[PDB]
């Protein structure tokens, strides 16, 4: 690190003007100089709540040219077009129900950032070449790069990036330290002698404790509200991962038996609704989510206290996305899982429904580790750091662990 130049101050400048933060975090000015600066490929793994963003979104801004970011989630672009826009970012969605008048614009250099699906970027590599030539093109950003090895085929068809936009340096960010997927990433995108960061992935302010159902969902949650003489509230804001729609009704029917405020949470609702649940849940308008995905604004908030999954997660990368939406603030939250051996079973037959045998046996084995963890007698936070790292993790590395702050388990160990 030490051999890394500091930003200079018109780069701090920029930083604070558009994105409001006084200083980089280590990697991301990792990525940010070596993207910028040196024009060099990137493959970046960044532990939840650290920052990914604002390595694909700053150099575009700092240089006022375009960036490129290609993803599958496009209610999730559009939320980020949103809060780019809230920051006096310009920055639009491209697909083909675009208006020509975007597309026009986009054209002019208006847009600082543009967001498209890998499969319209692969047919529209023509387009790009004239952004290129006209406007310049800071940057190529692939989030869910681990696609291209759930694997979508769209994905593949970014292999010709590189031979039209040869100058163009791109951003793969992936979830984990694997290097076989990482292997996968440089193959599929044509990568060039790319710099490999990597975080790590302790949350420590994040407590982690597993728990029995206890026949009755009322008394599952009790625990986690307090009454005061007026009413119930949960302790904090909350929120809770639901298997299903159908879980996630019966989760909510019985929190209103308490008057409790909440809000629902689904894939497939509007720009609008997903608007709505942001704002009263940011102002605590509403104190609980419960929700069934684990991005978008909709849960998009920096308080969050208590993540309750209400049934037994099925793989530890999920699971690890989720609970990382908590404690962004850095105070002290907590993450229970809430899990009966039904829901272990239930989770056995949604595997056998994976037509892909290989993709299938990937997923089975993810729940066995999933089922593992759940039913460890030791440090929960080793077992799941190990994955990340995709390497033993020594207890002694951090330390969080081992402390009553950790888990449940090394909290009993030391309490008996
Ligand atoms: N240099 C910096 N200093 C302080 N906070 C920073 C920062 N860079 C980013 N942050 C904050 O860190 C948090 C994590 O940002 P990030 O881009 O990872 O959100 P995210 O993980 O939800 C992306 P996604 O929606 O794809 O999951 C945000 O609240 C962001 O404002
Ligand atoms: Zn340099
Ligand atoms: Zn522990």
């Amino acid at each position: 690190d030490f051999l890394w130049p500091a930003p200079n101050e018109e780069q701090v400048t920029c930083l604070k003007m558009y994105f409001g933060h006084s200083s980089f975090k280590p990697v991301q000015w990792k990525v940010i100089h070596s993207v910028l600066e040196e024009r060099r490929d990137n493959v970046a793994v960044m532990a939840t709540g650290y920052g990914k963003s604002l390595c694909f979104q700053y150099p575009p801004v700092y240089v006022g040219k375009i960036g490129l970011v290609i993803s599958p989630l496009i209610s999730l672009m559009e939320d980020q077009v949103l809060q780019l826009k809230m920051s006096n970012i310009p920055a639009c969605f491209l697909g083909s129900a675009q208006s020509e008048n975007v597309l026009t614009d986009i054209k002019l250099g208006k847009y600082r950032i543009v967001y498209v699906t890998p499969e319209y970027c692969s047919g529209n590599m023509g387009l790009l070449q004239q952004l290129e030539a006209d406007i310049g093109i800071t940057l190529i950003a692939v989030d869910e790069a681990h696609c291209i090895s759930d694997f979508r085929d769209s994905f593949r068809k970014l292999g010709s990036l590189k031979t039209a936009l040869p100058m163009v340096p791109i951003v793969a960010l992936t979830a984990t330290a694997s290097s076989s997927i990482r292997e996968d990433i440089v193959r599929c995108l044509n990568l060039r002698n790319p710099q490999i960061t990597c975080t790590g992935f302790d949350r420590p302010n994040l407590y982690l404790e597993v728990r029995r159902k206890t026949g009755n969902i009322l008394q599952d949650l009790q625990p986690f509200l307090v009454k005061t003489s007026s009413h119930w509230e949960f302790e904090g804001p909350t929120i809770i991962y639901c298997p299903s729609r159908k879980m996630t009704q019966q989760v909510t029917g019985e929190l209103r038996k308490l008057n409790l405020s909440c809000g629902t949470y689904h894939a497939g609702m509007s720009f609008s609704t997903r608007k709505d649940i942001h704002h009263r849940f940011v102002r605590d308008e509403i104190q609980c989510v419960i929700a069934t995905i684990a991005f978008g604004m909709g849960i998009n908030k920096a308080d969050i206290r208590q993540v309750i999954h209400y049934g037994a997660p099925k793989d530890m990368e999920s699971y690890y996305q989720e609970i990382g939406r908590a404690g962004r603030d850095g105070l002290q939250s907590s993450c229970h899982v809430l899990w009966a051996p039904a829901d272990i079973n239930l989770n056995r037959h949604l595997l056998t429904e994976i037509r892909n045998e290989k993709f299938r046996l990937y997923k089975l084995k993810m729940m066995a580790k999933m089922e593992k963890y759940l039913h460890s007698s030791r440090c929960r936070r080793q077992i799941i750091l190990s994955h990340f790292e995709d390497k033993q993790v020594q207890k002694a590395s951090l330390g969080i662990m081992g402390t009553e702050k950790c888990c449940d388990n090394c909290r009993s160990r030391l309490d008996h």
